[PDB]
């Protein structure tokens, strides 16, 4: 699907909101009173009406498939400040795998939701490990404050192809 809205792609890395797969994403959680495309398809990022939460557990399990092989280079994940994911980890080049797994598989990367990536800003990843995805499985753990409670405004992933 051609998927925009309110992209920026600059000049290093483009967006892989449109090259997602869309079709085969998948969530072992979504938020439990909440979908996934609130806060991954650009547009629907309002929190006011619809975004990504833990209704429960703040554990979240998202998986998306993407339609053409490209490297990650950047991501960017916002959130409210306290409710925002601190633990990021990732793992590509596996399609289908739920956490408990996860904790066995060194995962791809493991970031941490600074506070210029709750403001939009692409932050650069282990590239050297990103070379080849057409799959990636977004674990988000922890908050950054441990606040129970995780929400997301939106997620964006910038690759560089």
């Amino acid at each position: 699907s051609s998927a925009e809205s309110a992209s920026q792609i600059p000049k290093g890395q483009v967006d892989l909101l449109d090259f997602i797969d869309w079709s085969g994403v998948e969530c072992l959680n979504q938020s439990s009173s909440h979908s996934l495309p609130n806060a991954l398809k650009q547009g629907y990022r309002e929190d006011e009406g619809l975004n990504l939460e833990s209704d429960a557990d703040e554990q979240l399990l998202i998986y998306i498939p993407f339609n053409q092989v490209i490297k990650l280079h950047s991501f960017a994940i916002k959130g409210p400040e306290e409710e925002g994911p601190k633990t990021v980890k990732f793992f590509s080049n596996k399609e289908h795998m739920c956490f408990s797994n996860v904790n066995d598989f060194p995962p791809s990367d493991t970031a941490e939701l600074t506070e210029e990536n709750l403001k939009g800003k692409p932050v650069v990843l282990k590239y050297v490990k990103f070379q080849n995805v057409r799959s990636l499985t977004i674990f988000i753990e922890a908050n950054q404050s441990g606040s129970e409670v995780t929400k997301v405004q939106k997620i964006a992933l910038y690759g560089s192809t």
